[PDB]
């Protein structure tokens, strides 16, 4: 059910933690993998703390043990991005995610980051806001969902959405822990819910300007991942974990600028979104790692989700794949929600993919290679 | 026995939950179900610590999930109604009770808080108090109460009420932390005990005027179905949880009025109950969920319960429809106690249905008008 | 072994009472049952801390579940007869002891506090004093002493009279809590050792002026009882759990006036046990919650134990009905040591017996009725 | 989980049966108690093989253990009426059911068998033939179907009807194990089949005629739950054991007289659905053991069974109250099929209400007192 | 609950005792130590397999170990007494019951069947018969009733009175095996059923006559003591096991003579229960192995049973002292029944007072010393 490493005593851990630390500073370096989809970390130490993300050196890490290069020149580089406040260790210590490059300084294949900046950059002027809600299902150590009967399956849908109790909720230890974890760091969460299916859940992170967005919520993953790792079970983000009459997961967006978010900006969504009307094919490949295909098993038309290969907007429609809030079209102001993206998708591609579409102008089915 | 969440380490959730916090502010907002016995609730993050209830904005949430509406016209409103200190995350967090409203912004079937409040301002003069008392029963995950022999039963009653010791009472620490807990948030408690069956306890709130009374009742509830999902048991609200000859469960209500209170008031308490005494179906058909179905497991004659058919009165006999403490009956003022109400009732219901019977001197078998 | 309540994480539950209270207290009522010798006890709320044990008001119960009234009249009356302050929640929590009388207003048949206290107010000049050796046995839920082999036996007595291994005493955990949740409470504990079969226990009270005796040997006994539940095993106060070639259980008794404990008190020590020596039927009735027939069980001549019906003396005497010690021999000043009661005696009865046949002159099979 | 018995080492008891006999034999009696749905038995020792029923003795009973008596007059005899072949303890035992008669020698409460004896007596000349298909539950000691995930579900129905393999089937080895005895018993048994959910099974009895059919069912029925003791699980025939999704229990009755069976017999059955169309109420009432209470929880239209309320008839409709198979259509002559009565019905008073209504012609609401 | 050594691999017993034997027999003594109620054995080997009991020799063993005798002298002796056939080893090998004689050759203190040949002898025109009917319940080895829930109780009485299926009979392997053993050992069994308490069974034996009554019980005992020995559990014959509302074990026993038997034997029936109706007191005296001391606890007037300070008779009334069986009262001969001795009773004993008292005409509370 949990992992040998759980059982072991936790006491001892704290005690050990107790210890005041000295002088120096301890650092963890965080980069995306050559999958596309995972996360590595290491550690060094510091003669005194940073007090800006520039004021750090830069590492390198072997590229042939993660699919990322070859035995002859495995040799990449690691520069810093961001950094926040480690909330495994307390303060003065820090989290840094980092920035990928090949040996002759060039971006890696799965940095996108790198033109994501660029474009931001151009719209900056009026700096658009982004906000995404993470669905995840909480595994055990033997490939079933946590608390699961062993081999089985527990009762219909229906009691389960925003339940309390102990026949309910699963695993409310770890989200409140994750909560707790994410104020301190300095992500800016906004709120957590659970999901129609059991051991099912949501949070939220934003609104969030420009860059920012992505490396927020790449931070607020591995948070997850490692309190998950200190609980001692698993947290999957496949988009359809179980076969069958269960709900999938997904990453709906949410998006705005400074015109839609002034008086009357009904009108801006809605010419938006006869922009986006022309580029469901473009941005279904896209909002995937895989191009789609993993997208494919939770797009089926029930189940509060929409066809793979139809578009539709609407007000409070649930299954439209666009959808206003009924408070957005009274007020006549506010932003619109994309739920077509799947829950393993990045951040990055997924924003400026809409960012190019919205406020370039561009069309085709290949991106426009340059701007100045 | 007990789920399998219950199992992990909680030395961990204490270190996480021991961080500071910052400056941001958790809130909780909680609401009634569509089967008009169910709770549900969720999360997010405010700027700054509220100081009053009025200052806090609305919400929303996905009715198709809850049973109250359809996917089309899905989304339903949330209104704040009461706020509370949070006991779970301590101050300055909060934990808020709402009001639901569908999208046409008219009130839900299962919401009676509405017309309630309506009458409550109309007979505001009179000062009414009330006090009611819950019962519960505790259960484990198999579906078996807590502590009971594995498919097996205990001795015959008689040793359990108000009992002390490993052998005679089960789960002293839900209660004792659940009783530590209302009092820090600010629920208007006033007791508890055992009762006559093992695994089976009771606590009392009041005297509060008015309104308040079903605010606090159902936070109280949802504070007791929170703790026992930290400790890993269910607590169930069933009139008759076990068939054969052990106690049931009841909700039984005490009233009162400033003419009642203040001198010679049993020559108001006899004609109050004279005119209750003419009004015994709508009461039982007001006093539960289901119309009344649910009671009829319960009230059988026997067990210190009063019959369905039948309405009695007297001077300390438990064994009627309406009792008079003897301290009441010799001091000439003081209240009377109902104890038809079943353990699953809601109390909002049930006090107006008494406000109405008693002070606005109203009869037949169907509500009144809009108006009084 | 251990009941199921136990298995619980008490790190939650330390949680929970780790929060501030506020401004109201709570007051916990206790009182005995019709059969003589269970305990029950209730809980509520009052707004301000007492100051003496005059400031709290009255309650009342329903005797039918207790075995001491009908469902018609079950309602009976509680007095607060003294206070302390609780060691299960700390300051400004307290515990109160109070007696039951009838619908009547007159005492009930359980309770004898009223006319041990009339007596004893009436000899109050003399200063009388007792102390009381109290011994029990730690029993698990399956019905076998703690920590025996399962279904089997230890070694022969010999070594386990104040043992200090781990395999010669059994459950000092539980003796620890208990003496030092006697001293902050403030009850006048005295001591403590192991007995002569393994898991068996004693612990003195003493000495005390007039009624205070069953008070604080009362409270004692509620303390110990809650502990235990606490630890999830029980305590029994039965003559003679263990049949067989094994110690049995008794309570002895020491008795002092102010007359003896001054300069060649031994005279008045020896006339007292000569004038005791008379009554022997009538003392080992009293002595008894039912009559005696428990105690027969116990008193056989073996084990350091007298005969039933055939009383003796002795100075350093074990095997005597009646005791001095050897000090108290050799100063000619001190008290003397009663060796029959059983352990599941009444010290209310014990002490008033003791008084009226020692300070009192009375004589016969029944007690002086009019006030002596 | 299975019950304590079943643990014990079953070679032992093997070794035991082993041993020669001798001249002695053994007979087993059995009877119907007061409750109208339950089986008591108990042995006796024989000189000399019996050959007939005729030349067994009878006997008798404490009828007040049996809640079928006073203790004043509790003395019952027992009549025997039908023997068989002991599959249990082989040849020459016996087994032999009884009728139950009072100290005055009048026909018990629970006796219909005398009043169906005489009923099908004065009808002999048609031939009758009936048909029974009883269905059952597997249920572990613990209060769950056997087999099922411990406080959970299997899969959705539908692939678990007359399934074969380990996951799609219960509890076969019991089945196998029935049918072999009640073969060499020398009861009638048709066939079996596995049902639509989980655990749940169905064996036919017939044709047989006249009274045997009910003696050859009861007799079947406790073959069942001997062979179920053995194996360690209970065997329930609750109409409605599990609520919500899943299917009932029912016990289809298949009736034919010789007119019927003979050519263009399909005018009979027609005429007598048709008369058999005006005693519906009758008909339900009399289906039940209780009155039809119990059948309430399985009739409502759902899950292949028709309303409670409603008669209907077709040829291929399984969802109607009384069907024709298609085979008797088309050939003109054969049977005809009742799907109303529960699984807890008694055979005789099934029989008997068919007769009275189809071939004799009654019509009313309260059976003619004498002859028919 | 099961002992270790019913844990062991009993194929390999199986096959062991596979082998063939040879030339040599074995032979089994068996006799009652100085307790009066319990049996011990050991075996010996002989060359030749004897035809009667007239053969087999004298033998001895040591009473200082049995509580018989001192260690001086010691020795005692063994004479057979019956031969029975070996069901635990198979023919040809013996079972013996033995009598006890002191240094000096002369009966011990617990040999009663040398008086009561002599008494049986005297009477031996009249063909006395008797019968006997044996209650006792099964244990765990950890003093609990066996398949009864760990540390409780199971349902109320009412449904195990001659039950089937597995929740309502525990333990009927241990029924069938040992009735098989006896049937071909070659005692007169007569029949079995389940009891009122769960757990609890009985068998009957008779009818005998004369001596060979107590001898056939001795040896029914020993069986079901080895039977119950392969099984790994404990039966025992307490009156009062379990104390509160479950039901005492006796062993009522059945009496008549030629004259009863013959034609209108209810006068000598009448004249002999008129005869018994004033030597209460010294049979139930007669009727323990302690004077009564055991009886005392199970008869109490309630649970079908007499009042032990009174004598009562009737017709078909189970709750007096004695009692005539309705079919012997509306016929004019047979037999009647006494349910006075308790289930550890000494049937020599038992039958030596009825006979002095109904056949002798004797009167005292001693028994007239040599012929009558
Ligand atoms: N003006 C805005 N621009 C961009 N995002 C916004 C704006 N206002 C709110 N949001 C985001 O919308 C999200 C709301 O998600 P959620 O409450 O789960 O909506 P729903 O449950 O109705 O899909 C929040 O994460 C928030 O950051
Ligand atoms: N003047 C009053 N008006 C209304 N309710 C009152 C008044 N005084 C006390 N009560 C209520 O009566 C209740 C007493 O309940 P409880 O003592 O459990 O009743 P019982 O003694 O029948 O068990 C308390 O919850 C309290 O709030
Ligand atoms: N003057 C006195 N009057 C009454 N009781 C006394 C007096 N002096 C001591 N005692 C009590 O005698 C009790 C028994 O002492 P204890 O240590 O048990 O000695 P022992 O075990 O040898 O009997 C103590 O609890 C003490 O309070
Ligand atoms: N001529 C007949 N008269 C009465 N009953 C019959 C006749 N022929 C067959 N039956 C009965 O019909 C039943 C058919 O059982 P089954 O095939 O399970 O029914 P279904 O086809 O509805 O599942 C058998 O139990 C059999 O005894
Ligand atoms: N003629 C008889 N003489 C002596 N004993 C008899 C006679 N007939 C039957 N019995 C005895 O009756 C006993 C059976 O009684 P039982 O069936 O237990 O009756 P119940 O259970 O109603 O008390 C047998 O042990 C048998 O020895
Ligand atoms: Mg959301
Ligand atoms: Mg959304
Ligand atoms: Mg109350
Ligand atoms: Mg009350
Ligand atoms: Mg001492
Ligand atoms: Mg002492
Ligand atoms: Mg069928
Ligand atoms: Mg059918
Ligand atoms: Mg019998
Ligand atoms: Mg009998």
């Amino acid at each position: 059910t949990t992992s040998a490493s759980s059982h072991l005593n936790k006491g001892i851990k704290q005690v050990y933690m107790s210890l005041p630390q000295g002088e120096k500073v301890q650092a963890m370096y965080i980069w995306i993998d050559g999958t596309g989809e995972g996360l590595r970390c290491k550690t060094r130490t510091l003669d005194s703390e940073p007090k800006c993300v520039e004021e750090l050196p830069e590492w390198n890490f072997d590229g042939s043990s993660t699919l990322q290069s070859e035995g002859s020149n495995s040799d990449m580089y690691l520069v810093p991005a961001a950094m926040f406040r480690d909330p495994f260790r307390k303060d003065p210590n820090k989290l840094v995610l980092c920035e990928v490059f090949k040996y002759n300084r060039r971006p890696a294949e799965t940095n996108l980051r790198h033109t994501c900046k660029r474009i931001m950059d151009m719209v900056s002027n009026q700096h658009p806001w982004f906000g995404m809600e993470q669905e995840y299902t909480l595994m055990g150590t033997d490939g079933h969902p946590f608390g699961w009967p062993s081999n089985g399956f527990p009762g219909p849908q229906g009691p389960y959405y925003c339940g309390v109790g102990a026949d309910r909720a699963y695993g409310r230890d770890i989200v409140e822990a994750h909560y707790r974890a994410c104020l301190y760091a300095g992500v800016k969460i906004a709120g957590t819910n659970a999901e129609v299916m059991p051991a099912q859940w949501e949070f939220q992170i934003g609104p969030c300007e420009g860059i920012s967005m992505g490396d927020h919520l790449w931070v607020a993953r591995f948070i997850l991942h490692r309190v998950c790792e200190d609980f001692g079970v698993i947290a999957t983000f496949d988009p359809k974990p179980i076969p069958g009459n269960w709900n999938g997961a997904g990453c709906h967006t949410n998006f705005s600028t400074k015109a839609m978010r002034e008086e009357n900006g009904l009108k801006y969504i809605e010419e938006a979104i006869e922009k986006l009307s022309k580029r469901h094919q473009y941005h279904i490949r896209a909002y995937d790692p895989k191009g789609g295909l993993d997208n494919a098993r939770r797009l089926t038309g029930f189940h509060e989700t929409s066809n793979i290969n139809d578009f539709s907007a609407g007000v409070a429609n649930r299954s439209a794949s666009i959808r206003i809030p009924r408070t957005v079209g009274q007020e006549k102001k506010g932003y619109f929600e994309d739920r077509r993206p799947s829950a393993n998708c990045d951040p990055f591609s997924v924003t400026e993919a809409l960012i190019r579409t919205c406020l370039l102008n561009e069309t085709g089915d290949e991106p426009f290679q340059y701007k100045n």
